[PDB]
């Protein structure tokens, strides 16, 4: 419409259905002006070390990364949403972007000026066709702060390509943005458009009751006999033994289900007490890994392993859980404190899934016999075996909400290690740019480059609407529950607020399970 | 030509939490070569009263 | 079995339907499974780095960031499929010794 | 090279038409090296760490991977068998199960 | 929306002969526990409920 | 129903026994029904 | 069953942690039919085998 | 219309057809007096 | 790779987002804004 009519209004509740809930956020961002208005090729850092190593591109492009759980939920909905449901998967989304103002900067003697520039333009496009990297899977910085006070800048894109270290091989490809069509907008003008989730599981909220060895009925015994010993009957004679299992040996005995795959990590000890028995090391040594191409790569989230033994908190598998910071604002990329960050806790699936630090099992080795002894050996990782059972690492109200499924000819139960909902065709990227400005040409006619443009920034607002389905509990438990409280007790700042310098910050981690089922 | 063992040292396994428990079926497998029926798989076999 | 018997005279045909099977991928990638990450901006999660000697007998733990210059030290969504490894020969005139 | 050469065995690579599985390198671990390595122990100060590679990997969740590709020589499919059970039942020489 | 103790291979099944008589076995199930002692997600199922 | 738009989270009533031999709110080895912490409604909050 | 009472039945008490458990017992009991010679007699199974 | 609205779009791709292509490609432009 | 002949069919030409800066120099430093009312003229000569 015009410079003096307002594109959108500010909506940022969260209304609650019968089985759903609508997250409806919004923010304020701001977009640079990336490159001065050039695709430049980007390199790893040139060394020895092959791991680092990559090709791409940078553009003068920015995208709108929301993806993480505390960006469309508060902390109270969050725990309003855990402790009532079993499950919780996205079905609809909404993304709508209005009241763009460009503002134009000119320094002079050392003072900056800010004006607003009424005929510029900003352009904004959505990849429906997923024809572009897809760098959202990925978790990274530049997501929506979680607080809705804060202003979001828009982070920069860039991606990586087919490469031999840092040079490239003749299959990496150049994507060229602004070979897309886009839609310009000024500060009259606002974007939408609207997206719906392709059918995902649910995620599990609920824990079990049960172990996954404890199915069975404690009063009754098995009528399975099983081979039990070999004796020694006489001098050179032998006799075979079979018993069945019963109510007091439970440890031999038949079941129809196994742990899930596993993938063995390394211990640590967490606590104050233990902190001495660790030995001296790093996790690029002694750590668990996968290689690909004549790249290794530290194995980091893994496949789901409950992260310690029953009543020993304090050593934990090193490898798999996840940590987050406090605060989105830190800067700092190493601590060496634990009250700095927060470190989530995988327990809640050790009845179906084996503790990280153990092994999965053991096989016999060989062909026993009275001239050789049988042998067997540990498994520390175990590929899928007909029969298993797993559970998913939760989400978390600070993690990552999806990821896309690659398209590949083959996929093995697509969970994103990390977390969330792995998706075929997962929410679109957005693209937006401050389209250039130049200054002002020769006056006579040259054929050099322009480099020269007009210093300027936009900012407005963003609004994104989800819907999100939920799974009602239905449980016959007689007594409570754990829930999700929040006992800090007294203290100078509540916690999930703002302190008396006005950041924001989150205490500790949320997941979403607590409500248990039988398993 | 049997050795002397058991089947909770010698047999193969799977453990969970901090227990071990013996994989007592397993995932199926063939009990014994062909022509040799004599020499069989302990764990595999399910056995009836 | 039933058979058509055919003299010089004669001709034989029947027609047959594929059931539905998967295109095979006439493409190669673009990506690396390992490069999908965007190379500009830093991981926002920490994860266990080290153990050192804090004095004598002591110990501290380290966490860190993976950053946009460590990408082999990263949180990543997907791993690589399943492997049965082969050993190796060398193809060309030099390496043929 | 021709469908009709009589020799089952040769010594020279010029005779024959040997393929190059290069394209699925990006998904696809090289058939050299590891798939990656396990902790085979739990560490404290009495032990040290020990680790071990892993030569042969099942499925694990979150795995991708490519099939092999076909080729103008090769065959276009292959029988599942019937059997009880099934895993991913692309021909390994390649085609169409 | 109660522990299942029938997929385990148990005793108190129905004789295989119709003369015999069967007797009904108890009903009771196990929780997630630590050891003997019980866990705070452990669960209490009354079935007069 | 609450309608609260509170942005913290809110003190809620669960069990935290962590281990025990019996769990609470249920029968013991001797068959005996107990109930070890009384429970009152109010949690969830509201502006005055 | 249990002169009409909810027990609280438990593992042994001892070093070995493989065979604990935690758990309840119900005046309850149960109709397990899982098998199949309970349906089947041997000549209806060589029958149908 | 008037200062705060745009007046097109930015169309640089090319589709392709039967018996045909089309490319549509957009510049920024800038004249000197 | 695909294609044995092409030709041009029909074009379509348009023009839009127009903005004109004003340029003033004092003291060797420039200073750009944009003049709202002025105007820049455009045409196709059809007949050659
Ligand atoms: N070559 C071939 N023939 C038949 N079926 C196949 C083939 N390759 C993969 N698949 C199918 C079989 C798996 O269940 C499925 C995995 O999901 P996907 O969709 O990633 O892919
Ligand atoms: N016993 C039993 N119960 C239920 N489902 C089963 C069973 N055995 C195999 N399957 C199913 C489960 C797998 O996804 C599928 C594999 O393809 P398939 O068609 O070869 O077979």
């Amino acid at each position: 419409d015009g410079v003096g009519n307002s594109s959108g209004n500010w909506h940022c509740d969260s209304q609650w259905l019968e089985n759903g809930v609508v997250t409806r956020t919004t923010r304020t961002w701001v977009l640079p002006s990336y490159n001065n208005h050039l695709y430049k090729r980007i390199q790893g850092p040139s060394g020895g070390d092959n791991n680092n190593k990559f090709f791409g591109f940078s553009t003068p492009w920015g995208y709108f990364d929301y993806n993480r759980f505390h960006c469309h939920f508060s902390p109270r909905d969050w725990q309003r949403l855990i402790n009532n449901n079993w499950g919780i998967r996205p079905k609809a989304m909404r993304f709508r972007l209005f009241n763009i103002q460009v503002k134009e900067v000119t320094v002079q003697d050392s003072n900056t000026t800010i004006a607003n520039n009424l005929t510029s333009t900003v352009q904004v496009f959505a990849d429906k066709d997923y024809q572009l990297p897809y760098v959202l899977g990925s978790a990274t910085e530049g997501t929506f702060p979680p607080f809705p006070a804060d202003i979001y800048t828009i982070p920069q894109y860039g991606y990586c390509t087919l490469n031999y270290n840092n040079e490239a091989v003749d299959r990496s490809a150049f994507y060229c943005l602004d070979y897309f069509p886009s839609d310009m907008l000024r500060t009259g003008n606002n974007f939408e458009f609207t997206y719906t989730f392709e059918d995902v599981p649910f995620h599990s909220m609920f824990a079990h009751n049960q172990t996954l060895d404890r199915l069975m009925n404690p009063l009754v015994d098995q009528y399975l006999w099983a081979f039990s010993s070999v004796s020694q009957a006489g001098s050179s004679g032998r006799a075979l033994h079979y018993s069945r299992a019963t109510k007091t040996n439970m440890a031999a005995q038949y079941r129809n289900w196994l742990p899930g795959p596993f993938f063995r990590d390394q211990q640590i000890f967490t606590g104050a007490s233990n902190i001495t028995k660790n030995n001296v090391f790093s996790v690029w040594e002694k750590g668990k890994q996968w290689e690909l191409d004549n790249r290794t790569n530290l194995m980091q989230p893994g496949p789901a392993a409950a992260t310690t033994f029953s009543g020993e908190p304090d050593r934990q598998a090193m490898q798999n859980t996840l940590a987050f910071s406090r605060t989105v604002y830190d800067q700092t990329t190493a601590t060496t404190d634990r009250n700095q960050i927060l470190i989530t806790n995988e327990d809640e699936i050790r009845p179906t899934n084996s503790v990280g630090i153990d092994a999965w099992g053991a096989v016999p080795t060989n062909n026993q016999s009275i001239v050789t002894p049988g042998t067997r050996a540990a498994v520390n990782n175990q590929g899928a075996l007909p029969g298993m059972v797993w559970q998913n690492r939760d989400i978390y109200l600070q993690g990552p909400i999806w990821a896309k499924i690659p398209d590949t000819d083959n996929h093995f139960h697509p969970s994103p290690l990390i977390g969330g909902f792995g998706c075929k065709h997962p929410p679109p990227q957005i693209f937006i740019k401050n389209t250039p400005v130049p200054a002002n040409p020769s006056e006579t006619f040259q054929t050099a480059k322009v480099a020269s443009f007009i210093n300027q920034y936009s900012t407005g607002q963003c609004t994104v609407e989800i819907f999100w389905e939920l799974k009602k509990e239905t449980s016959k438990r007689w007594n409570p529950e754990i829930q999700f409280t929040s006992n800090f007790g007294n203290a100078a700042d509540i916690q999930f607020a703002v302190s008396d310098t006005g950041s924001y910050s989150e205490p500790r981690p949320i997941g979403t399970r607590y409500l248990t089922k039988p398993l």
